[PDB]
């Protein structure tokens, strides 16, 4: 018995809320269990590198980040040294917070999976740390630079009900079927 | 005799150059005619208010503006009236140059047949007035106010490659599938 | 006082789910009401000339159509009379049934708020009477042709979860960015 | 030096014509080493399979198609398994025909770059052969089976006017934010 789950498109105020807090007595509970896995498992169909329960129509503080080697690999050479694109493992967080360890602002083109079809460069920090639970309630701190930085803050803006047109250099909003190409 | 014709849509870069003026040798001549029936018809069969040359490919200083009466009366009262929403017949610029009346914002959800399937809040001037030349070369002045002010502004903004994603109130940007209602 | 609706969109189940029945026991009731009030608003809202309780996520057999004289001026004249369109009352129907009356089929481009964005050529039969209850329980039929039965027929197969995608010339499916036009 | 490109999206008629083929005088010629590295890019941009030179709005016989073992490996190995889904080189062809070798139909979701955001279910047959020329004008023979030979039917339906809306199972057409998800 298989279940259709849907990312929410802009203009759902779930994606500008503020999420909540996930309660202590929920932490290691089958309901976070079950949401936590939603979110996976929609995050890997999708083959996207970050989800966060908002997205899904769940308004709590959680949100999981993976991306594979095969994705940075999907990455031309030149591309990935300029992006400072490399592999990390699945980690879930519950109620984190951020701290920015180097403010430099780098800037390169992201979309979202709620405002599916879009791209356009926005500039995120070069270092960040996220702290926050695991779904069985331990503590831990996740210090990243380059492009999996951009991936946490992301993650992180939508959980503040911030979304990337929001701070985007709008002049290169784009629909995914124009692109700049070498002549 | 039928063709194709299309709005073209955000990413593709003839949205965001500066239109060139159309040449004294054009006034008055076939070619010039042809986009101003195009513009026109496109238009009149999107039920849209405004179009500009660079929406159809054509990186040229020529726009047009329409608003009939049954537009208007689509839009319940109440909204008309704050909108200061009135009919207003045909007009076509070429080399059209604006200055600013009444520099007082007013907010209201806009959407562009460029970006298709989005409104978003924008603050607009009050007032403005256009000039320029008809496609036979007279000269046309118009001052305007109200919703009609902000048609000439959104139009004019296009032969600056200018879009109202850059403008809007980002945290207002929704799929049009998705709206405010009354309990 | 505010909140938000929106209309499903292609993909969630709900669209080709068939609805169910609402109970004698409701009928004239306030949860009934209530779905009647909000889609009506939201019809009107989106300007579109029928909508279906299954398009705001309520798996229901209760549909309504309206056709006001402005947004039916908003048609050329020699497109309305090709598609017979004539303006028409609000109704609301609960449990209607379809019977066709007139079986030839007339084809134009129709496009669906589930679907935004895209237009297609679907054949529709000529005439037909759809029976059912209002809001009140009182039996009501009406007998419609032209492009009000064609209205009538796409909302009664969005309650048998049929959407016009499943029906149309899929070689004139096109977004409505791209038409043809008259040189 | 950078240009832009970009995928048609239905509604262009370009989509819906039988591509002319390459003629004799064009192979080996700068004109079409400037189209097929133009397809090439674009599809490698796109992380895509496959394009076809009317998608690039080409009227002309000419496809790519190219499955990097990276690409490849995004997807899940057990999917990988089902779809018979392996990794494969570049080839270009110029004006292909295709036989088909095994008539059996094997049916799962595909989407089209010129129909962005969709999928739906389509049948394919498991394997062909297509031949035609390499941009040269060579003899190139690829004789495929399982997800590679759906690959190469979807682009040669392109070359013929035929986009995938026209063979899919329209029950299963669906935005790509929305999913069936296992619990
Ligand atoms: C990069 C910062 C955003 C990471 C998370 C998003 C997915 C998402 O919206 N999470 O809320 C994603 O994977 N976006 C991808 C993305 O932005 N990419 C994928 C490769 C490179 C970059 C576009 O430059 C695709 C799905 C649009
Ligand atoms: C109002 C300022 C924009 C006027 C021009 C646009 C058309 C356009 O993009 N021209 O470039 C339009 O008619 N947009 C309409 C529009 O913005 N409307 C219709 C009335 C209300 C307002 C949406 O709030 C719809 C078609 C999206
Ligand atoms: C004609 C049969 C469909 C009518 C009802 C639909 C809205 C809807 O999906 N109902 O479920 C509608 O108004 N569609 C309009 C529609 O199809 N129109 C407007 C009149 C002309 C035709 C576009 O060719 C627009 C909103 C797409
Ligand atoms: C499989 C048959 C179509 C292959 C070629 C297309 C791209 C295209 O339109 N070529 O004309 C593509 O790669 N489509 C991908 C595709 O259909 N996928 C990618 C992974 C599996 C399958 C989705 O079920 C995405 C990009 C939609
Ligand atoms: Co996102
Ligand atoms: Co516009
Ligand atoms: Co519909
Ligand atoms: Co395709």
């Amino acid at each position: 018995h298989m279940s259709f789950s849907h990312v929410c498109q802009v203009g759902d105020p779930v994606l500008r809320g503020v999420a909540a807090p996930v309660e202590r007595a929920q932490l290691g509970g089958p309901e976070l269990q079950r949401l936590t896995q939603r979110l996976v498992q929609v995050m890997r169909r999708r083959r996207c590198v970050g989800l966060s329960a908002p997205q899904l129509g769940v308004p709590r503080q959680v949100l999981a980040l993976e991306l594979p080697e095969a994705l940075c690999r999907e990455c031309p050479p030149r591309q990935r040294a300029l992006r400072q694109m490399e592999p990390f493992p699945l980690r879930v967080f519950v109620n984190p917070s951020l701290r920015v360890l180097d403010s430099r602002l780098v800037t390169f083109p992201e979309g979202c999976e709620s405002v599916a079809g879009f791209l356009a460069c926005v500039p995120r920090f070069q270092a960040v740390q996220i702290s926050g639970l695991d779904p069985n309630g331990e503590q831990v701190v996740w210090q990243a630079s380059g492009w999996a930085a951009r991936i946490i803050q992301h993650e992180m803006d939508h959980l503040q009900g911030c979304l990337f047109i929001d701070k985007m250099d709008s002049r290169t909003f784009t629909n995914v079927y124009w692109m700049k190409v070498n002549d």
